[PDB]
C-alpha cells in the first residue's frame, strides 16, 4: 500500500486514451483502411501485410436484406468442432424462428476421427450434410425439399480464399484439424461448396449452398433483418467476444475491384501507432502469433483477463499471489466482475466491491485488504475501458467509411460478443467514446445487439439474394 497507489497511477496512466489519442488512432486507423483498399485494387486475393495489417476481405455479400423475406431458409455453423445447422423462418416484420441441430464431431463417426490426417473430405462432409438431414428430419420436411429445395448459408470459419459469394477454397486447416491431408480426397486447397453439395446428393437433400457468409458478415445481415423495414440502415457490423472484427459496407466497392459491397476488415491484426503497453508487449511475446492480432491483444476477452494479471504482478510485485504467477489463471469475467464496480456512479455500491473481494480469494487465493482491492478494480477498469475505447475508434471510423451518416442520416451499427452480450455497461462505454470521436452526430449512432451471425446470419444472407 502507500506507494502501492502511485505506482497503479504510473502503470495505468498510459492505458487510459485520452480524446487526442483516440483521435490519432482514428486517423491512423482510417488512413490504414484506403491502404487496404488501395491493395485490394491491386493485389485482389493476395494480401500484401507490407501495404496494410488489414485483409479488406472481399465478403462478396452484395444484397442486403430488408426485414420483408419471407420463407425457410437453411445454414450450416462450422467453425470447429462444434458444428450447427440451423433453419429460419422468415416471417417478414424482421420476425424469424430459428431451430437448430448440434454436432459434437468429437463423438460422430464410429472408429472414426473426423479431425485426422486419415480421413476423406467425403467422411467430414458427409457428417456436415448429416447434420443439416437431422434438421430437415426433425421437420419432417425431406419430401417438400425434394419437390423444392431449400437455399442454405455455409459459415466456415477457416483460412479461406473466397472468389465468389459461393465459391471458397480452404486455405489451411486451424483449430486442430487435419482432415484429408493423408488423402487423395483433400478439403484443404478444395472449394468447399461442391463438396458440401456432393455430400447433400448422396444423403438425397434438396439443400442449394448459395453463400459462403463469414460470421462477422452474417452479424451484418442478422441485424439488418431483424431491426425490421425502415430505420437507418445496418452498414456496420462488430465482433467484441472472445476475438475482435468487424465489417462494413463500402461505398466505392466496386472501383476497388470487390464483387460484395461488404468488406470483411478483419481488423484485429491493425497495427499501426497502438497504444501498446509493457503488458502488451509481454502477451505478444509469449503468444503463438507473434507480432498478428495485435489490435485483438489489446480489445478482445481472449486477453483482457492476461493483461489484469500482468499488471496486477507489475503494480503489486513481491505482495502479488501465487496464483497470478500462472498463465490464464484469470479471465475475461472475472476482470468484468472487477471493472464493473467503477462503472459510472457504481464506484461506491458496496455489493459490487464485496463481488470483488469475494472473486479474488476464489480464483487467485488472496486475502487482500481494502488498498489493495481498491487497486484491483482500478486495474480491472482500466484494462475493460481501453477495449471500449479501442472498440469504439474501429466503429467510428467504419461509421466514417459508410458515409452512411450523410447519405441516410443515421447508421445502425450490429454487435455480439460475450463482451457486449455480457455486460451491459460495455457497450454504454464504447458510446462514451464514440461521442468523444464523433461529436453530436453520436446521436445518428444506433448500436444494436444481433445475434447468431454464424447461422440466423448465413440463412439470411442467401434467403437475400431472391
Amino acid at each position: 500500500n502507500n506507494s502501492l497507489e502511485q505506482k497503479a497511477e504510473q502503470v495505468l496512466a498510459p492505458l487510459r486514451l485520452s480524446k487526442e489519442k483516440l483521435q490519432d488512432l482514428s486517423k491512423t486507423f482510417s488512413d490504414e483502411l484506403l491502404r487496404g483498399l488501395e491493395m485490394h485494387k491491386r493485389h485482389g486475393l493476395k494480401w500484401v501485410p507490407e501495404e496494410c495489417s488489414l485483409r479488406m476481405l472481399d465478403s462478396c455479400v452484395s444484397e442486403i436484406p430488408t426485414g420483408n423475406e419471407k420463407g425457410v431458409f437453411y445454414a450450416l455453423d462450422f467453425g470447429g468442432t462444434n458444428v450447427r445447422a440451423v433453419r429460419c423462418e422468415l416471417l417478414g416484420g424482421g420476425r424469424i424462428r430459428s431451430q437448430q441441430f448440434l454436432k459434437n464431431l468429437y463423438e460422430c463417426g464410429g472408429e472414426i476421427d473426423l479431425m485426422a490426417r486419415e480421413t476423406s473430405a467425403s467422411q467430414l462432409f458427409d457428417v456436415l450434410a448429416g447434420c443439416v438431414g437431422e434438421l430437415v428430419e426433425e421437420n419432417n420436411e425431406k419430401e417438400l425439399l425434394k419437390k423444392k429445395a431449400a437455399k442454405l448459408g455455409f459459415t466456415f470459419s477457416f483460412p479461406c480464399v473466397q472468389r465468389s459469394l459461393n465459391n471458397s477454397v480452404l486455405e489451411s486447416w486451424t483449430k486442430g484439424f487435419a482432415t484429408g491431408h493423408d488423402t487423395d480426397d483433400p478439403v484443404v486447397g478444395k472449394d468447399v461448396v461442391p463438396l458440401l453439395a456432393a455430400a447433400f446428393a448422396r444423403q438425397g437433400l434438396g439443400l442449394e449452398c448459395e453463400a459462403v457468409v463469414n460470421d462477422t458478415v452474417g452479424t451484418l445481415l442478422s441485424c439488418a433483418y431483424q431491426k425490421g423495414p425502415g430505420g437507418p440502415p445496418c452498414t456496420v457490423g462488430v465482433i467484441l467476444g472472445t476475438g475482435a472484427n468487424c465489417c462494413y459496407w463500402e461505398p466505392q466497392a466496386a472501383a476497388f475491384g470487390y464483387r460484395g459491397a461488404v468488406v470483411n476488415v478483419e481488423c484485429g491484426n491493425f497495427n499501426k501507432n497502438l497504444p501498446t503497453t509493457p503488458a502488451d508487449e509481454a502477451i505478444d511475446n509469449k503468444s503463438p502469433n507473434k507480432k498478428h492480432q495485435l489490435f485483438e491483444k489489446m480489445i478482445s476477452g481472449f486477453y483482457l483477463g492476461e493483461l489484469v494479471r500482468l499488471l496486477t504482478l507489475e503494480i503489486f510485485g513481491a505482495a502479488a499471489p501465487a496464483k497470478a504467477r500462472e498463465e490464464f489463471s484469470f479471465d475475461a469475467k472475472q476482470a468484468a466482475v472487477l471493472a464493473a464496480s467503477l462503472m459510472p456512479g457504481k464506484e461506491e455500491d458496496p455489493a459490487l466491491a464485496s463481488s470483488c473481494k469475494v472473486l479474488l480469494k476464489e480464483s487467485w487465493g488472496w486475502d487482500l485488504d481494502a488498498a489493495a482491492l481498491k487497486v484491483m478494480r482500478q486495474i480491472g477498469f482500466a484494462v475493460f475501458d481501453r477495449s471500449a475505447a479501442l472498440a469504439a475508434v474501429s466503429i467510428a471510423v467504419l461509421v466514417q467509411r459508410t458515409r452512411s451518416l450523410e447519405t441516410d442520416g443515421g447508421v445502425t451499427v450490429a454487435v455480439d460478443g460475450s463482451l457486449y452480450v455480457r455486460n451491459e455497461w460495455y457497450g454504454l462505454r464504447i458510446r462514451t467514446f464514440l461521442k468523444e470521436l464523433l461529436g453530436e452526430k453520436v446521436d445518428k449512432v444506433f448500436l444494436r445487439a444481433a445475434d447468431d451471425g454464424s447461422g440466423k446470419g448465413a440463412a439470411i444472407c442467401v434467403a437475400a439474394l431472391h
